């Protein structure tokens, strides 16, 4: 006996876990808003202070475009994005099914959305390990401090010096930490979520 | 039997399809995010880094003018605000004529519009194709490497240099493949809200 | 008999028309957005790429400050917020009118603020004529390419030229096309909600 | 009769005047939007173009910190939030004091938050008179065109020449009136609320 | 008697005191604004006029990077995330805790989040002594004039001006001033909220 705007919110928290919840606080406050707003300002001038030793025009550019063929800040953007689309597309799949379902009517009786829960933690938990090969893969650990360059349209080898590698590195280290504790708060809901669904079936 | 909060939301999400929603879901937070939080600091100094090899004054700035008439981040800025403006007058209209039916008066009664959900489908649809049409007529598929300059406030013919080609190529492709991917769920929603509708009509 | 997030949005959709709300809908999705976020970044170097072809320091400072005593970014930003205001003012009043009525109490008995809606009308339409008239006056259609500049603390007459002038005057342009669409959308209400006035008067 | 969300706006509304509702939209929307939208760009390059007619490095640097101590912005938005913060904290208190009681339980029976308004009022009008009085001693009125400088680390005297000044100076003209009218309003609050409570006592 | 969207804020409001809703208001609107709106700007240009006394490319580079290995804004953001973090936990544990609750079912019955209050004052309580500790051991009081550097890719000894001391210097005391008065506002609510609670225990 209740409104809408009443059993439309019980219907989505008896869905979810106290970890995947406290997951997604971690995963919102610590992830998309230090990438945000401490990750933009360190990476507002690697192409403007990234001095090179020679004097042809035109050697810097190209020189600067073979070093970093992406920014590890648009991965980790991506990277964060991905993430966060399985669990928002479950939770518009719950509140269309929820608000449908009560247009028709018959202490509650509220929904059991519990099989599309362990295929959204699956998606989850494989999307994460891919990206995290391809970070390893592509960037490594942490930021080198000099890069020699031969692509001519200039003559010879020149010798470039990043900007700020030791912030960066710190940054990058923040990250991996963040995410890979972030992929264990993923892996034990799947495992806790499944061994108490085989127990209330007889 | 509901408050003004109940039956104003059944009214709403009873006449959107999930895959709307979840098209919605899709344009919101992988069109609509990357391109503000990771598409304006990649052209942030197209024009700063533009290095042309001349010397006098005032070549370069006429040379840049000349190469890029308007970036395509207005471009993609502009089409993506047109494709989401249907979406939201019809969301406005269906408000006003759920909200104001309700104060006259009279297991629901909620309305139907479905008329009013082809027409949005088919405009949204037609919107999108002329914008493809037009991307791929003025800007093609991948970024140049150098542009040749023959305007002349200065002498001779000049070749400049444009910043990081790669990146945004690689962006470019990427969010060819989401408008490709976005246009085919706006096709299928078409295709099956007007078969599902003959059906019930005896 | 409803709550009191019941009848507090019938009293404010019902006193509004469907003109006015696709009128906000469009004013605040083409203009409040494009302006912010597309405007930004295309007047973020108009002095630091005002080459002036000149040697002695101060020229070009004194030059730009005479070749545009205030951009016009800041120009639409004013007039825009200065359409808007009249349109939250009336919201205020209408909620505080409404909020505080059912406090008293005795199919819908919601109160009638149509004699408050003309001069709202009235106001707003006034505040975009002289708005308009002054941005005709001040600025012109479209941007200057060169600018000829003598107010000496140097020696001579310094052409200086300016940064990316067609994108600027297609912006304009674009902007000049919005504002001109939704003066007659605000003019087309008055005329609308004011004959359908007098015939509910017998 | 009426629901949580229901005696808990009525509770809100009831204790503050339209004067109070009408000055806040005033505050928020052309004081704190404007300074951010259009005040940090205007400020962005007063350090970077601050010309100095001089070639020893350094000279620039010092000259620059000691023409400006502290630059304007941040004196506005500091007074900004100053002023904003004592209409917080009484919204707070009252929310506090109005969702507690309804727990306990006994047309309406709200109660009277009269006796915390007016000291509200009286902090916040005395809070701005002293933010104007340092304004006025501290900035003046417009900026100046040109800077004498004498601290050495390079040799003589160096005129610098300020950036844009002439927006520099409408702006704060256009802040300044836009604070003197605001002061008004709440000047006028406290004398109404005041001389309406001594009536209501016999 | 009341609905869902009743007894969900009164469990919320009523278990905590108002000493932390002023603290809340306080740690947000002074702090997590002053950082984000006046933080930002400052150290914009750090690095870009870190004006160093050589001609050798690339000893700007190694000396600005000896000099700051991490900047304070990260430093100041990063603390103040962490300290939001436990008001955040809390906040969704009672969430999920009452609203789980009102499913199962049976003048108000609200129930008592006590003991989850005070280890969490305590850990947010000691969270902030360690930051501190480290930002006096890290960044000291006031910021430095000139930095002398000796890292060579470049020969000899080369002194470096910093750019505007005396604004980061007065505002990191003015940040300084506003932790060490939120520490305390932790710490009385602490001393408050466990006195009250030995009271009521016969």
């Amino acid at each position: 006996g209740v409104d809408l705007l009443g059993f439309l919110i019980i219907t989505l928290n008896c869905n979810v876990t106290m970890v995947g919840k406290l997951w997604f606080v971690l995963t919102m406050l610590l992830r998309m808003l230090v990438i945000v707003l401490a990750g933009r300002p360190v990476y507002q001038d690697e192409q403007e202070r990234f001095v090179c030793n020679t004097l042809q025009p035109g050697c810097a550019n190209v020189c600067y475009d073979v070093f970093s063929p992406v920014s590890h800040l648009r991965f980790w953007l991506i990277q964060g994005v991905c993430v966060l689309l399985p669990s928002a597309v479950f939770s518009v799949y719950v509140l269309h099914r929820g608000a449908t379902l009560a247009a028709l009517g018959p202490g509650l009786q509220v929904p059991d959305f519990s099989a599309g829960y362990i295929i959204h933690l699956l998606l989850r938990t494989l999307l994460e390990a891919a990206f995290g090969a391809l970070h390893y893969f592509l960037f490594g650990f942490l930021a080198p401090k000099k890069f020699p360059c031969t692509r001519p349209p200039c003559t010879g080898v020149v010798d470039c010096y990043v900007s700020r590698p030791t912030e960066k590195s710190l940054l990058m280290l923040f990250l991996w930490a963040v995410s890979a504790l972030s992929f264990l708060l993923g892996l034990a809901d799947l495992v806790c979520s499944l061994r108490r669904r085989m127990r209330r079936r007889p």
